């Protein structure tokens, strides 16, 4: 599924994001667009053997199992293919982790590189929520 982007703010919002660990909404939906560009089904596969999958990219070196990525751990404990689903509640759920891991929302490099010091309330302007 293709979400737009106020459709995905409010999917968010629901699912607790707003202001999760002092991260506003805007952070998660600036995330996502440059991560996936609002797809749920987005894969890519990482030098190191990993894939990262879905709306957030969540990396299998870590964080979900795909049988194929030897030596890695599942944190999430999910199925990889959990993360690609219509319904974002289990990237949500897993993305929670990670942030609060120590690393913050830097975990995501687009974030860092791309959503990182800007006008991050932009992504959510106009938005009914």
């Amino acid at each position: 599924k293709v979400f737009g982007r106020c459709e995905l703010a409010a999917a968010m919002k629901r699912h607790g994001l707003d202001n999760y660990r002092g991260y506003s909404l805007g952070n998660w939906v600036c995330a996502a667009k440059f991560e996936s560009n609002f797809n749920t089904q987005a894969t890519n596969r990482n030098t190191d053997g990993s894939t990262d999958y879905g709306i957030l990219q969540i990396n299998s070196r870590w964080w979900c199992n795909d049988g194929r990525t030897p030596g890695s751990r599942n944190l999430c404990n999910i199925p990889c293919s959990a993360l690609l689903s219509s319904d974002i509640t289990a990237s949500v759920n897993c993305a929670k982790k990670i942030v609060s891991d120590g690393n913050g929302m830097n975990a995501w490099v687009a974030w860092r590189n791309r959503c990182k010091g800007t006008d991050v309330q932009a992504w959510i302007r106009g938005c009914r929520l």
